[PDB]
C-alpha cells in the first residue's frame, strides 16, 4: 500500500540480464570520454564503470546518472569489484599507470603489465565471452599482454592501435583538400605512435589515388610535403598533451566507433591492432594494426593490404622491437 | 598543377555566412561537456570556442577536430578574440569560478560578475542577434547580469537554471518507481540552488498525480519521506563535487537539451531562469526558474504554474534573497 | 585465388546468431512504414520480412537492401516461409484486411482472425521467446486473439493500441496551445477506435492540471469545446483514409516508438493493448489500452490510472463493446 | 479566461523566418519516402509538401503531422499553391510520370518536361536562393531542364543522379566480400540509367585496389565475372519495378543522404548529376554524375576522376545520347 504499489500493478517475475552491456575500466579522462561517447550513441542497455579510486569512481557514475533523462541507457553502474561487470558483451580497458620521468621504457610497460595482471583475470571471470578492447598505452604491447593473460582467441582481443591515428590523418587530409574526412581515405598501419606506417598508395578521394597523380607524395622530394601530414599525425598527440595535459575527446569518439561496429555486428573495416604472426614476414606473437573487419565476434577477418617492401620492413622492424620487449616481461 | 587542383575542380570561389552556429565561452569541464554534447546531437554546423587560457583553448579545439571523422559539424574553431564568435545563433557562457567542496554558488558572485562584465560586451558586439544561454554560477544572478549588460530583451537571455535540478529530480523519482525518468514528471522551480522549489502537485506518471494518491507527499509526516528526493536534489552538487571535484556530464547533457529546443525551434517546455517580474505577484526584476516555452527566439512564453501559498511563499522568499544580491551588484 | 581470398584473410567463419532481430509480418503500407522507421532508429541487427504475396515481398526486401549503405542494419531477409523469422526478439504483426472508407475496424475481425490462425502459430514456432507486437485491426481484439492462440504469457503479447491515438491527441493539444506535443500530456485510453476514452484529469502541461484550471474541460457546456479534440482523434483515421486511402506514417512511427522501449529495455510508459481483467469492474479477458511499462520482457507493469466515475464508465463501456465481440469469436 | 491564457503568459509575437526549411514536390511513393527519411534524420525545422492532387496531399500531410510526437520537426504544411514553399533552403522535385514495367527512363522526358515548365518557375519564385535537388526521371535531363528554366547558377542545381546507383553497387560489392557497404568503395558514374559507368579502377577496400589485385576485374574475361555486379546495378530498377511496381525506399534514403550533406554543410563527396561541359572531351550542356563536394551552397567543387580510355568513351557516348535528346527540347 505504498505509493508505488498504489500507482503500479506489477505483473512480472525476475529475469533481468542486460542484453547489450558494456564496461569501461578506468575513469580517467579517456575512459569517461569513451563513456560519454558510448552513452550518446545508444550502444548499450547497461553501462558499468570500474576503477580502484573509489571517490572518483562513484562521483563519475553519479554525474552520468543525473543525465539519464537525456539518454536511452537505462542502467549505469560502477564499483571497484568486477561483479558489476558481469556478462558484458564488450569491455574497454583504459586503466594504466601514470608515467613518470626518471625511468626508461621497460619500467613503464612492466608497471602497466602488473596492473593488467589484476584487471584482466577479473574481467574474464565475470565475462568469459566478452570482446576485449585495449586502449591503454603502449597499446600494441598491452594488447598482447591482455591476450596472453586472458587466454581468449585472438579474434576477441582488439587494441585501438592506429584507429585514432588514421582518424587524425583523415582530418588533416580533409583540411588540406577542403574535403570532409568521411570522404578522404587513408590508412595508418603498424605500430601506434612514432613508428606507424602511412600507406600512401591507399590514399584517396573518390577512388582517385593521390600517389598516382602526384608521384612525389610521401617522399622527401615533394614541394607539398605530404610527408608532413604523417609527421603531424605522430606529433599531434604530443602537441595536444602539451597544450591541455592529455587527450580525450577524439580517442573517445574513436572508441565509440569501434564499439558500434562490434555491438551492432556491422562488419565495417577499421585499422586496429591484431595478432598478425603469420603475415608480412612477421614471425612472432605481436599485435599490429591492419584493416580489420569488426563485428559481434570481434575481428573475424582482416584485409591484406599490399605493402611496399619498404613498408614491409617498417612493419617487420616494429615487430622485432615489440617482441624484444615482450620476451623480457614478467607475467 | 598542385595535387589539389589536379584533383578538384572549383565552381564556387565564394563562401557563405555562418548559419547554425554555436559558441561556447569557457572550455572548462562544463564548457567541454557542453561542446561534446552539442556535437553528438548535430545541433550546429559551426562550433566556436573561446577562453582566456590560450594553450588550453588550442588543446581542446584540436582534440575535438581530431574526432571530426566521427562527427557531423564540419567547422570547429577557437580563439581568445571574439571575432571567432561572429554571427552565432546561440552563445553559451560557462566561464568563471566554480564551487569548492561546501562552498555556496552564492560565494562566486563577485568574481563571476567581474568576468561577465568583460565577456558579455564582447559577445554582443559580434553577435547582436544571438540568444545568450548562461550556465556559470550563480546562474540566476548571472542571468540577470548578462541581461543588464547586453541590453537584450528578456526573451533572448536564458539561465540553464533548474533544468538540471528537475532532471536529477526525475532521475531519483524514476529510481524509486522503477520507471524511466522520461515517463516520470516533476518540476523543481526557483533558484538553481539551496532554495529550489519542488512542486509536489505536478509530480505524476501517466497523468496520475502522486500527491492525490498519497496526500502526505512532500510532507514531514510522509512515512515515505519523498521530501528526501528534493533534498538529495538540493545536495547533489555538493555530493558530486566532494566526490570528483566538479560536475559536468549532467549539466552538459542538460545544456545540449536546451540548445536543441532553441536551434530547432521545438517550442518545448523547460525549467530555465527568466525574468519573472509580474508573476506570483513578484515585484522586482528577478530571474529564476519557471517552465518556459523555448525556441528560435528563445523564451517566447512562460507557463503559469499553480502554486500553493507555501510554494509561492518559498518562491517569493527566493525572489527576495536574489534581488537583494543583484541590487547590491557591481556594473 | 578468388579476389576475396587475396584481399581478406579469414579468422573465424560464418557464425549467424542475430542478437536483436525484428520481424515484420505483412509488407503492406503499415508493415513497410514500421520497417523503415525501425531501420532508421537502429533498433535491429537483423530485420526479416514475410508476406503471402511473394513478388511484392521480394521487391520491398530489395528496395530496403539497396539502401544499406545508409543504414546500420547489416542483414535484411524475407520469405513466405517463417523460417526467415527464426530467433526474433520482436515480431510485429501488420498483415490483413484494412478499413475501406467509413468502415469500422471492428468489421475486420472475422477476416483477420482467419489469417491469425495461421500466422501466430508459425511465428511462435520459430521465435518461442519473442515479444509479439500486434498492429492489425481491430487491434485490441487481435491482441487477445494472438494471446489465446500463441499460448504466450500475457507480458509478451502487446497491442500497438492507443500509442497512436494519444500521440494524435497531443499533436492536437499542442496545436491549440502553441507547445510541442512532447510537452503536452494527455492520455487516450481503451479501444483504439470509436469507444476510446480521453482522460481529462491527467491532461497537463508542466504538471499543471488543465482540468483544474478549466473545470469544463471534456464537458458539453465547455465554451472551448475541448471535447472536440477527442472527437478529432476518433475521426482521425477516417479522415486520413478518406483523403489518402489508408494511414501509415503515424503508425510506423508509433510502432518504432514501442519497439524502441522494448529493444532497449527502457521501461517507458505507453498506452498499449493488454489484459485488463480485474481492473475497473472488468471481469472478462478483455484487452484494451492502459498505460504500461514496456521493456525487455514486454509489459512488465500497468499504471493504475485513477478515473472519474464518468471516465471509468466510458472505459467499462469500451470494455463491454470489445468483450461482446471477443466472446463470439471462434479460432 | 481561456485555458491557454490561464496557462501560458505570452512574451511576444513575431514568428516567421523558417531557418532550415525543406520542401518536397510530389507526394507519390518517392516523395513520401524522401519526406519520412528527412523527418527521421532531423534535417529540417519546417517541411512543406506540394502536389496537384489535393486530397492525397492533405492526407499525407495529416499522416505526417499525426507522428509529430515522435519527431523533431515542429511544423509540416502543404498546399498545391507554391507560397507554402517560401524560404526553403532545399527543394526536392519528385513529381511526374514514372516508369512502367520495362520502360526506359528516357521515355518519360516529354511528359516530365511539361511538368517542370510549370514547376520550376513556381519554386524559384518562392525560394530564389534554394538549392534544387532533382529526382524525377530521366533525372540527368530534368536537372538540365530545371537549370535552364530557373536561371540558377550551376552549383545550386543538383540531380540525385548516381548516388543511388553507387549505393546499389556497394551493397552488391559488400554482399560479395562479406563487408559492410560503408567499407566497400566503388563508383558508378554517368547517366542514372542504362549507360552508367562502373569505375573499376577506383574500386577498393581499405585503399587496396581491387583492379590491381585482379587485373581482369570488370572485363568479359574474368572467371569471377565482376561485370555482372554492374549489370545488376543497371537492371535493379526494372527488377524492383517488376516485383513491387516502383521503387521508393532506397531513393528516399539516397536523397536524405544528399540533403544531409547539403543542410549540414558537410563537404562530403557524392556522385550527382551536374553540368560537365568541358570535361572528358564533352562539349555540350550535358549533366550527368561525377563525384561532387556538397555543402551549404550546393555543388561547390567537382572531383576529376582519372578515367581509363574505355571509361572516357562510355561517358562521351552517354553524354551524346543525352544531348541528342536535349537538343530537341522545347521550352
Ligand atoms: N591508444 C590510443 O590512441 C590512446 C591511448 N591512451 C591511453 O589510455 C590510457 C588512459 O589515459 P588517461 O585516461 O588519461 O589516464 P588516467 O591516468 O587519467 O586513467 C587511468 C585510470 O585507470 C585507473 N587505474 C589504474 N590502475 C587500475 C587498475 N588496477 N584497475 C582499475 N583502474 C585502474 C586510474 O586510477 C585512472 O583513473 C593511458 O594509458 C593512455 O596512455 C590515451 C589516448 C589515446
Ligand atoms: N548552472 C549549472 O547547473 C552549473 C554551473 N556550473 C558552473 O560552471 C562554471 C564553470 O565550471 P567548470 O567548467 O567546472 O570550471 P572550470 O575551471 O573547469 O572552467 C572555467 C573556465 O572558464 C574560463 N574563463 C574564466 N574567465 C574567463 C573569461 N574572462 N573569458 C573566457 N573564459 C574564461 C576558465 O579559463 C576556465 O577554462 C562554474 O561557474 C560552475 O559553478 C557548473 C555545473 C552546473
Ligand atoms: N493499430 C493501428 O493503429 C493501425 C493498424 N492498421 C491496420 O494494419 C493492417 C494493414 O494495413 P495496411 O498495411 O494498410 O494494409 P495493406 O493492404 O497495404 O497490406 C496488408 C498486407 O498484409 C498481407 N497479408 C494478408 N494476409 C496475410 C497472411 N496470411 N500472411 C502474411 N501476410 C498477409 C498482404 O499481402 C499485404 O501485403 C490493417 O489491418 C489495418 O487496419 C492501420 C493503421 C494503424
Ligand atoms: N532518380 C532516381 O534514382 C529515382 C527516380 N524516380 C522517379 O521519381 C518520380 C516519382 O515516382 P513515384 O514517386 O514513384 O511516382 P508516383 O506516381 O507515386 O507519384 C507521382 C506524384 O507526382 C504528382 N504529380 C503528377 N503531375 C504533377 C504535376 N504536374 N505537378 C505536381 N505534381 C504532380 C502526382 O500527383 C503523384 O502524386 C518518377 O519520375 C520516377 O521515375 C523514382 C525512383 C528513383
Amino acid at each position: 500500500a505504498t505509493l508505488k504499489d498504489q500507482l503500479i500493478y506489477n505483473l512480472l517475475k525476475e529475469e533481468q540480464t542486460p542484453q547489450n552491456k558494456i564496461t569501461v575500466v578506468g575513469v580517467g579522462a579517456v575512459g569517461m570520454a569513451c563513456a560519454i561517447s558510448i552513452l550518446m550513441k545508444d550502444l548499450a542497455d547497461e553501462l558499468a564503470l570500474v576503477d580502484v579510486i573509489e571517490d572518483k569512481l562513484k562521483g563519475e557514475m553519479m554525474d552520468l546518472q543525473h543525465g539519464s533523462l537525456f539518454l536511452r541507457t537505462p542502467k549505469i553502474v560502477s564499483g571497484k569489484d568486477y561483479n558489476v561487470t558481469a556478462n558484458s558483451k564488450l569491455v574497454i580497458i583504459t586503466a594504466g599507470a601514470r608515467q613518470q620521468e626518471g625511468e626508461s621504457r621497460l619500467n613503464l610497460v612492466q608497471r602497466n603489465v602488473n596492473i593488467f595482471k589484476f584487471i584482466i583475470p577479473n574481467v574474464v571471470k565475470y565475462s568469459p565471452n566478452c570482446k576485449l578492447l585495449i586502449v591503454s598505452n603502449p597499446v600494441d604491447i598491452l594488447t598482447y599482454v591482455a591476450w596472453k593473460i586472458s587466454g581468449f582467441p585472438k579474434n576477441r582481443v582488439i587494441g585501438s592501435g592506429c584507429n585514432l591515428d588514421s582518424a587524425r590523418f583523415r582530418y588533416l587530409m580533409g583540411e588540406r583538400l577542403g574535403v570532409h574526412p568521411l570522404s578522404c581515405h587513408g590508412w595508418v598501419l603498424g605500430e601506434h605512435g612514432d613508428s606507424s606506417v602511412p600507406v600512401w598508395s591507399g590514399m584517396n578521394v573518390a577512388g582517385v589515388s593521390l600517389k598516382t597523380l602526384h608521384p612525389d607524395l610521401g617522399t622527401d622530394k615533394d614541394k607539398e610535403q605530404w610527408k608532413e601530414v604523417h609527421k603531424q599525425v605522430v606529433e599531434s598527440a604530443y602537441e595536444v598533451i602539451k597544450l591541455k595535459g592529455y587527450t580525450s575527446w577524439a580517442i573517445g569518439l574513436s572508441v565509440a566507433d569501434l564499439a558500434e561496429s562490434i555491438m551492432k555486428n556491422l562488419r565495417r573495416v577499421h585499422p586496429v591492432s591484431t595478432m598478425i604472426k603469420g603475415l608480412y614476414g612477421i614471425k612472432d606473437d605481436v599485435f599490429l594494426s591492419v584493416p580489420c573487419i569488426l563485428g559481434q565476434n570481434g575481428i573475424s577477418d582482416l584485409v591484406k593490404v599490399t605493402l611496399t617492401s619498404e613498408e614491409e620492413a617498417r612493419l617487420k622492424k616494429s615487430a622485432d622491437t615489440l617482441w624484444g620487449i615482450q620476451k623480457e616481461l614478467q607475467f
